[PDB]
């Protein structure tokens, strides 16, 4: 009965600018993790960058740095990105550490002796400028996607894994477990891959080719395949095999995705497990594509890129969490816009809740001097104390934007209760009716304030403050009525949701 969460988001290039859809999948991680810990589980958030590869040691030549010094610099982007972004993570990974090079040998070596492994020819279309193979598909109608000249076929030697032997075990385990693949679409998606042969992977090329990664621990002259290298991150992070963090986390894995990257999480990984002797993880959380303002996917091309920090100067990092986990349903291809969190964080944030609390510190000097009243029974309002019970399931398959939503619901119903009960009438003739009403919209802020810390961690703690209740909260809290006590309020606090 031991509560334990362990999420991860995929390591990121290394070099790339981070974008809106590296934000939305690292905030989501984020409120699962900030949710499972307020709920008391043991919880362990990963995150990093993947720094191995042709491409990263070819950009460090290009900007004149030396390989090392080059990654260990632009790695900087996206830990600044998760600051900015308030992201709780417990470890950001970097492949180039010393513990994930022994990992991913460990494991090669594993499969190695498992006898999942042959030298063999790669064959197919290749650009001598880019160093690397291309497929048709790859290519920009026949020609280098990078170079924009044609490509000729070449032949190289690498090491194999046999994925195609796993394919049976893998289709068959998928089938008995309908919710190891979420949303079901996607889950559908790949039972079509694993429908027909999945072949062999390559899991190396020739340093001469690729000098920048992992050696194979049988032949230092191959370094291994960036995409075997990156996966095994998820299990490196936790010290595999000895750590005890491996023996914690790992049966609780949960992976998210965006489905971009499903192939090598659904079927690569799940195949290198078995043939390493790894559980499986529990979860892979795969989502969709966040389209620009014109419903299209976003690109410099199209003009419709909608940049994260951008939106998180103008608006702040809470109020862009809040609209991302409010209106992006997760698994679902969804268009942003800034008019958009604008329109959201003047209707939920600025005028719902911000608005509220302000009126009711109001009330609390005009009729409760300065302090919240003695505490009362919550009558209508005391079902708030059942949405936490709601809520876990919700968040727990993916329902983030339905969470918010009934929390935020709750926080409406709290307005109309003040507009209904209308304590500046009852303070003529009964003012401890007043007061009683006033103390139930605190105790039921308090509660509202607790569930959606998760969404927006600074902004609810700031809003406890500003109603002198207890910062640090426990999702317990909220399930209890009558814990907000009879204290003073501060005589001032900022605006918590200011005008844009
Ligand atoms: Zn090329």
């Amino acid at each position: 009965m031991e509560k334990v969460f362990y999420v991860t988001t995929p390591i990121y290039y290394v070099n790339a600018e981070p974008h809106l859809g590296h934000a939305y999948t690292t905030v989501v991680a984020d409120f699962l993790a900030r949710w499972h810990r307020l709920d008391g589980y043991r919880t362990f958030f990963l995150t990093g960058t993947d720094e191995h590869g042709e491409t990263v040691y070819r950009a460090a030549q290009a900007a004149g740095e030396d390989p090392k010094a080059f990654v260990d610099r632009v790695s900087g982007r996206f830990k600044r990105a998760w600051d900015l972004l308030g992201i709780a993570y417990d470890d950001f990974i970097r492949t180039t550490e010393e513990r994930h090079k022994k990992v991913v040998q460990l494991v090669l070596k594993k499969v190695y002796e498992a006898g999942d492994i042959y030298y063999g020819e790669y064959e197919g279309l290749y650009c001598v400028s880019c160093e690397r193979f291309y497929t048709e598909k790859e290519l920009v109608e026949g020609l280098c996607p990078i170079h924009g000249r044609p490509v000729e076929r070449r032949k190289e030697g690498n090491y194999f894994f046999r994925m195609e032997k796993y394919r049976p075990w893998l289709q068959e385990y998928i089938q008995e477990n309908p919710d190891l693949i979420r949303p079901e679409g996607y889950r559908n998606e790949v039972l079509a891959m694993l429908a027909e042969p999945i072949g062999d992977l390559s899991i190396s090329r020739p340093k001469s080719r690729v000098p920048w990664g992992i050696p194979l621990p049988w032949d230092e002259n191959h370094v291994t395949f960036v995409w075997f290298d990156a996966l095994l991150n998820y299990v490196s992070a936790l010290d595999y095999p000895e750590g005890e963090a491996y023996r914690t986390f790992w049966p609780h894995a949960w992976h998210l995705i965006g489905k971009d990257i499903l192939k090598p999480h659904a079927v690569f990984w799940p195949t290198m497990l078995k043939a390493a002797g790894i559980p499986m993880y529990r979860h892979l959380n795969v989502g969709g594509f966040l389209l620009g303002p014109d419903g299209r996917k976003m690109s410099k091309t199209l003009g419709n890129v909608v940049d994260p920090f951008a939106l998180l100067e103008k608006y702040g990092r809470d109020a862009l969490r809040y609209y991302l986990l409010r209106e992006i349903p997760y698994g679902q291809d969804t268009p942003v816009s800034e008019e958009a969190l604008r329109t959201r964080y003047e209707a939920d944030l600025a005028d719902d809740l911000g608005n509220l609390v302000q009126r009711t510190r109001a009330m609390l000097f005009r009729f409760a001097e300065g302090r919240i009243p003695e505490p009362v029974a919550g009558e209508e309002l005391a079902e708030g104390t059942g949405l936490a019970g709601r809520l876990r399931p919700l968040v727990r398959e993916l329902k983030f934007h339905v969470a918010l939503e009934e929390a935020m619901a709750y926080v409406k119903a709290l307005n109309r209760y003040i507009n209904e009960k209308k304590p500046w009438e009852l303070f003529k003739k009964e003012p401890e009716e007043a007061r009683a009403v006033l103390y139930r919209v605190v105790e039921g802020l308090r509660i509202a304030s607790i569930l959606l810390t998760p969404a927006m961690p600074d902004k609810m703690a700031e809003l406890r403050r500003a109603l002198g209740l207890k910062e640090e909260v426990r999702l317990e809290e909220a399930e209890r009525w009558g814990l907000a006590e009879p204290r003073p309020i501060p005589e001032e606090a900022p605006v918590l949701f200011p005008k844009k």
